[PDB]
């Protein structure tokens, strides 16, 4: 039963004692004593060794070796040698050290996402990016729906497209660009422009569905009534101006879904003020949702870390420095998913 | 004289009265006669109208209509009539038009500006991507990296088929090919040591994502503050994106400014040098993400850059932004 140091862990000479680790599992420890024992012991799993074998070499008391083995093993900072079983020239390598550093063995997701089946809906800003990292990460099966062609004012968010693309289904491009990347995948496309529920039949069963697509105004509530009868997990991302929007992501009956926590004159004037909206596009807002969508997406279908939007609505602000979560938990008085 | 509503305005009915705007500049209106007068208001510059033509259009008192066109004005809801002016720009016109610039002077000082990518693996491909499409005038790449197989993880740019060929080459091609109205400039570099950094260029801006050797943006920072050189960092430490500081001369503090035994040093300096990130796509697009928001909105002038005097983090396993403070330190090692 052999452990390893995993490669992405990092310390550091600071304050009374140091920091184990990088990322969101960094620790401070502030015994000096500790912290450099903890060194001692991580050193001694540079190469693969059993707990006894690592202790041969260390010159600690067992007891202070122990509780730092433990220290280093809950935090997988120490790994079981067998999830280091992969060449470095394989094309997922640098994934499986984020794989290792949540405690999975980086092979067994891989194969998840191998097998895995995800919908683009909407092929747009978000949907180029999303169906890159998805494509990239190696998720086996890709179908992408959109009914539109490719416009000169794509090219500042939809990052596959070129100006030589211009007129062509934006399916079309994306499918050749993603294959061009990942040609281990499979691609498919539906042309589909989705106008009424009834459309959403059309859509095929899949992992997942990830809803870029906005119009009309109440196609995700179409997609949400849809897929709670269909049984079929979603995950929505967008934009509203300059907040970046990923979430929720809903699973059946573990999960809450959209409709769960929802003058005649200015009536008219609401109306036409709203039928003229067009968001603030801006590149940066776009990426960020799809990024942290797709983030979800790997993580869902991986099942290595907790999405972060399970029960939830997430905002990241693009010119505040702020992130907030509204409430999308389950409600058994829904109309849509309730009693 | 003329007036006109954004079409990023948007508007609902709101608990006591409604929501007036989108995204951060969102407000809700408790008093819903006053948010009535404001669409009563906003309705007269759908199409645009000047101050007074618009006060005979709306069917409210002179001191209310006051009221809310400066409501309307101040957060610029309704912008001058030729900031409205197909254009291959005119997406992120709405974004400049929002925070109350025009958009054809902002887009006149990106076309004016020369920015160096100090680094062109992960966060160099997505954003000099956004620069490019954004219409920064002047890109330079700087890397002395061929492509792998292993990067196609998350440099954007790259395909299959490129393998074996050099970073700046093909990222070079792949923004002319999405815009062909700008200036892409490449350079055989990597930074060995400190003195090397004489070799980059002048430019508005640097963006710095190299990360070797653990000391180069120490290396960065000291230099730019010796030729006066804005530069912004940006990366990752494993699953937490990571962007600024956006050092800019006499106005903010640098890198090193609030500094944010035999036997144990040669065992940390081993194990340190084993060090490979937890890379991840998501990760890496973030960070390039909102750095390249900043070098926009830094070169743009219309909204202040986030990461001004300061250095943030954005968790990817936890809902978690969190700011270090990198503001001005007189007794500072570097500059002060
Ligand atoms: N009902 C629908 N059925 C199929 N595709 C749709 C759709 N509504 C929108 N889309 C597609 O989904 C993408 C995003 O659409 P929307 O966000 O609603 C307006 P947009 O600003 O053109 O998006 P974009 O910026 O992502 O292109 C577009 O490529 C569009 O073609
Ligand atoms: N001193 C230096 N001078 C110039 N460029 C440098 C540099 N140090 C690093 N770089 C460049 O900065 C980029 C950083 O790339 P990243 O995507 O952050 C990690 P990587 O090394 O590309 O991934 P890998 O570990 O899978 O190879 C690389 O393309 C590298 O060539
Ligand atoms: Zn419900
Ligand atoms: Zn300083």
């Amino acid at each position: 039963m052999d452990y390893i140091l995993g490669r992405y862990v990092k310390i550091a000479r600071y304050g009374s004692g140091g920091l184990v680790g990088g990322g969101g599992k960094e620790q401070y420890v502030e015994n000096l004593v500790l912290w450099e024992n903890i060194i001692k012991t991580a050193y001694c799993f540079i190469t693969p060794s059993s707990y006894t074998a690592a202790l041969e070499t260390a010159n600690i008391p067992e007891k202070d070796f122990s509780n730092c083995f433990r220290f280093l093993k809950e935090n997988f900072f120490i790994i079981p040698g067998e999830y280091n079983n992969s060449t470095e020239n394989n094309r997922y390598s640098r994934n499986f050290l984020h794989y290792q550093s949540y405690g999975a063995n980086p092979v067994l997701v891989q194969d998840k996402l191998k097998n895995a089946k995800v919908v683009i809906l909407g092929c747009g800003g978000i949907g180029n990016h999303v169906s890159v990292i998805l494509a990239t990460s190696g998720i086996g099966e890709i179908i992408l729906i959109d009914n539109d062609q490719i416009e000169n004012t794509n090219l500042t968010r939809q990052v596959l497209f070129s100006e030589d693309d211009v007129g062509k289904n934006k399916t079309e491009v994306i499918k050749r660009e993603l294959l061009k990347r990942n040609s281990e995948i499979s691609v498919s496309e539906i042309a589909l422009n989705i106008n009424d529920y009834t459309d959403l039949h059309k859509v095929p069963e899949a992992d997942i569905w990830v809803v870029s697509a906005d119009h009309p105004f109440n196609l995700i509530n179409w997609v949400n009534k849809y897929c709670v009868r269909a049984n079929q997990p979603y995950i929505n991302a967008g934009y509203v101006n300059d907040i970046a929007v990923f979430g929720p992501l809903y699973v059946p009956g573990k999960t809450g879904c959209y409709e769960c926590q929802k003058k005649e004159n200015i009536d008219h004037k609401i109306k036409l003020i709203n039928s003229r909206f067009k968001p603030a596009t801006f590149a940066p807002v776009n990426n960020v949702a799809a990024a942290l969508c797709a983030a979800d997406v790997i993580k869902f279908i991986g099942k290595y870390s907790e999405p972060l939007s399970l029960n939830k609505r997430i905002g990241i602000w693009s010119d505040e420095i702020k992130i907030h979560s509204q409430n999308m938990g389950r409600s058994p008085v829904c109309s849509v998913c309730g009693n």
